[PDB]
């Protein structure tokens, strides 16, 4: 269960900082520094706006930005659900 | 498991190969081309702004869009639960 | 299941025939009609722009809609959720 | 069951009497009293334009809102899908 969210947390830290170095100097607001990174691919992973608020705009600049959002989304939304079960049986 | 994926990819493909018939011409930027398709409806199976950013602008055009959407939605949203259920029991 | 399923049905429509008659006049595009109603419903039901896009606009007329909806959200999310852990199972 | 709803009403009520205080003043429409706070908080709980639509405009004023908006939705998203596990397996 602890093993889980220690996986979650390398993910979404080595997820923002290759978020910041991909899409930073392109969208600041959103990946413009790894703290700015990890709040929007928190969003990202809690699904609000996901796609038409942020990899939308995103694929007008990098078209093939889904190959990096789509799955870290499979990813991260998996792992979450796998860590809610698992203290819920535990 | 990897059967029930294995619907998935197939049901996705489909879906993606009608969307892109149907709504294609008309909301291109949506369904211009089989890829484009498979995006948005991913983005419909996640339910990001899926009815007010999709499914009401395409109705507006084709009133009867929801025959395809909601089915589609209350298939690959069971599916998708189903499946990460099914892995979660399979590890232990 | 079916039980489950039976339920939720009565339920979908008996808030659409309630929701057409509450809210119809004042927006007609969401509840103008039975069917723009199970729409709606089935939208907000899935919790898609279910506060900002509808419930506070809805409110700005309408400022105690929240009695309807809230509880709706409540009841219809579990019972779907109930539904399709119920088809899991058996 | 019911000592899990009981925690989630504390939890609602001290978190809407504190998102009253906090940020009610600047941002009236969303947290300008403690109903309107509470209808809120229960909006972010359900993830409804929690960031984009509030979270956002509310951390151009305050820039560590974050601090409590994240931790909130852990602490209530994980409280509401255990309840109504809960209430599924307290009726097996
Ligand atoms: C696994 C969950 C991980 C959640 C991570 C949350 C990170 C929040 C990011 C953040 O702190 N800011 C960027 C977003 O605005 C604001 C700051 O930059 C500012 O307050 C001080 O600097
Ligand atoms: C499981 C579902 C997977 C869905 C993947 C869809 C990928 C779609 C896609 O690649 N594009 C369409 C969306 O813009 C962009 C291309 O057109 C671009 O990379 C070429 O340039
Ligand atoms: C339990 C799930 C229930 C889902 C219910 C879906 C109802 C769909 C409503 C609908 O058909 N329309 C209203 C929304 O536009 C369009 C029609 O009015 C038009 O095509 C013919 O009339
Ligand atoms: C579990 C969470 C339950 C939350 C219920 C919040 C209800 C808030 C509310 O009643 N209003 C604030 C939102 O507008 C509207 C009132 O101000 C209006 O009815 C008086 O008129
Ligand atoms: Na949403
Ligand atoms: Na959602």
């Amino acid at each position: 269960v602890g093993s889980v969210a220690a996986l979650l947390t390398v993910v979404f830290y080595i997820a923002a900082v290759m978020a910041t170095n991909l899409y930073g100097a392109t969208f600041p607001e959103w990946f413009g520094d790894l703290s700015k990174s990890l709040y929007t691919l928190f969003q990202v992973m809690t699904l609000d706006s996901w796609s038409m608020g942020i990899v939308r705009p995103v694929m007008n600049v990098h078209p093939n930005a889904w190959v990096f959002f789509i799955p870290f989304i499979m990813l991260t939304t998996f792992t979450v659900l796998n860590l809610f079960i698992g203290i819920i049986v535990d």
